[PDB]
């Protein structure tokens, strides 16, 4: 499966039917329609300075891969019931400034969102085992404009070179994934999956009211991945996102009043 004509998100479904289930991800927030929930606990992102290991361009996008032996590096809060252990971060994004995002906000896209990966090892073996369990998973969305150039963001700016061609990878130390979270802790959160297959409906998805910003140029190292391998015929790695997905009657919660 990929991006691609052939292989691209629309024809998904003939691998995994599950594609077509009941909370599938990612979604159109209607913002005057998500519930404000004031029952939630305060979202908390503890994170720790140097807990990352690696970056790796897998083909489908870029990732930062996270040791996640113990707890010192969780998500825990809002509508989570216990702490889930950061993974790996990635980003999703377009070939034009206008898309990008998975999510969309009223109809809005940015070019950019940001996923930050945990899972419930506290009840769950393994990352696969939770990756297929209902409460298993715990995304962080994070939306990217264009805007003022991001000082961290620059790490990850600078390492792209390294990974341009799918299947590379190279040592990532000490990236604080905070450093990429905007100042507040607002948030829409819904029963959703995973948005690229196998598209498991095991992620409660927690998408952060407001985005963070980076410069074009930063924008414009994403797009300079590949899609293939050193040898093949290059194929820039840009739109790699899926639309959003039919509610189905889920409920979509707010810790903020629009
Ligand atoms: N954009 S998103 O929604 O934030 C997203 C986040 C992570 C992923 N993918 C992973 O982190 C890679 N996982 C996928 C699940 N894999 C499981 C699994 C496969 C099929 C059904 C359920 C779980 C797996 C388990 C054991 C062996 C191999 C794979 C492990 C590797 C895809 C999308
Ligand atoms: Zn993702």
């Amino acid at each position: 499966w990929g991006y691609g004509q052939d292989d691209g998100p629309s024809h998904w479904h003939k691998l995994y039917p599950i594609a077509q289930g009941d909370r599938q991800s990612p979604i159109n927030i209607i913002s005057s329609q998500a519930v404000y929930s004031p029952s939630l606990q305060p979202l908390e992102l503890s994170y720790e300075a140097c807990m990352s290991l690696s970056i790796t361009n897998n083909g489908h996008s870029v990732q930062v891969d996270f040791n996640d032996s113990d707890d010192r590096t969780v998500v825990t809060g809002g509508p989570l019931e216990g702490p889930y252990r950061l993974k790996q971060f990635h980003f999703h994004w377009g070939k034009k400034h206008d898309v990008g995002s998975e999510h969309t906000v009223d109809g809005k896209s940015f070019p950019s969102e940001l996923h930050l990966v945990h899972w419930n090892a506290k009840k769950y073996s393994t990352f696969g085992e939770a990756a297929s369990a209902p409460d298993g998973l715990a995304v962080v969305g994070v939306f990217l404009e264009t805007g003022d150039e991001h000082p961290s963001m620059n790490r990850l700016t600078d390492a792209l070179y390294m990974v341009r061609f799918k299947g590379t990878k190279a040592q990532f130390s000490c990236f604080n994934p905070k450093s990429l979270l905007p100042a507040s802790r607002h948030y829409w959160t819904y029963p959703g999956s995973l948005t690229t297959p196998p598209l498991s409906e095991s992620v409660t998805w927690i998408v952060l009211r407001e985005p963070i910003s980076i410069s074009e140029r930063q924008m414009g190292k994403f797009r300079s991945l590949l899609f293939t391998s050193e040898d093949d015929e290059r194929i820039h790695m840009v739109n790699n996102f899926r639309p959003p997905q039919p509610l189905k009657g889920r409920v979509v919660k707010a810790s903020f009043r629009a």
